[PDB]
């Protein structure tokens, strides 16, 4: 059965006006800006941007890849597919 989201979990994350996007739940580094309550730090593969999202916008990668894991015209998306599949836990700093 599902647990709560934890750092390292892989997802497609949904933001308004964007396709479901390969992403991971990030850690918050010591000394770094924390998310608002009920929000997780989301690292988007390919674009390498962070946004804060709640679970309603987080789709677990294993369950969702057959729907959302397909090339997209959007900038950085295809890079993003490679990253989540090939090295999703790497430093992209």
């Amino acid at each position: 059965m599902p647990h709560a989201f934890k750092p390292g979990d892989l997802v497609f994350a949904k933001m308004k006006g964007y396709p479901h996007w390969p992403a991971r739940i990030d850690d918050i580094a010591d000394g770094a800006v924390k998310p608002p309550p009920n929000k997780y730090p989301i690292f988007f593969f390919g674009t390498h941007e962070t946004a804060f999202l709640g679970p309603k916008d987080l789709f677990p990668y294993d369950k969702s890849k057959d729907k959302y894991g397909k090339p997209n015209k959007r900038k950085g998306f295809n890079e993003g597919l490679w990253e989540i599949q090939n090295n999703p836990h790497a430093s992209y700093s």
